[PDB]
């Protein structure tokens, strides 16, 4: 699973790269829209579709960690990324930090 890789990667600091439409990591390439298997807070409850955090929407959050949540959702909505739900937050930077 791809958030897996980004894991290792980022916890390696191993070189992630962005092409285009496509991210490679190593001599794997995935589409920065693939879908990860990290259901979105709140979703798939009171009858609506479970949705998955795109990887582009969490490569986003790592690039932009340093940023206090707030202003980071700002930075998403006006770039027109998905943002990483505050719920959600703590966890996932947890999983791909270690």
């Amino acid at each position: 699973d791809v958030l897996s890789v980004l894991r290792q990667y980022n916890i390696q600091k191993k070189e992630i790269v962005v092409k285009g439409d496509e991210v490679i990591f190593g001599e794997f390439s995935w589409p920065k829209n693939v879908k990860t298997n990290y259901v979105v807070w709140g979703t798939g409850k009171e009858g609506q579709p479970r949705e998955y955090y795109t990887l582009d929407s969490i490569l986003f959050l790592l690039n932009n960690v340093h940023l206090s949540h707030p202003v980071y959702v700002r930075r998403a909505a006006t770039e027109n990324i998905p943002v990483v739900r505050r719920p959600d937050r703590k966890d996932l930077l947890g999983y791909l930090n270690g």
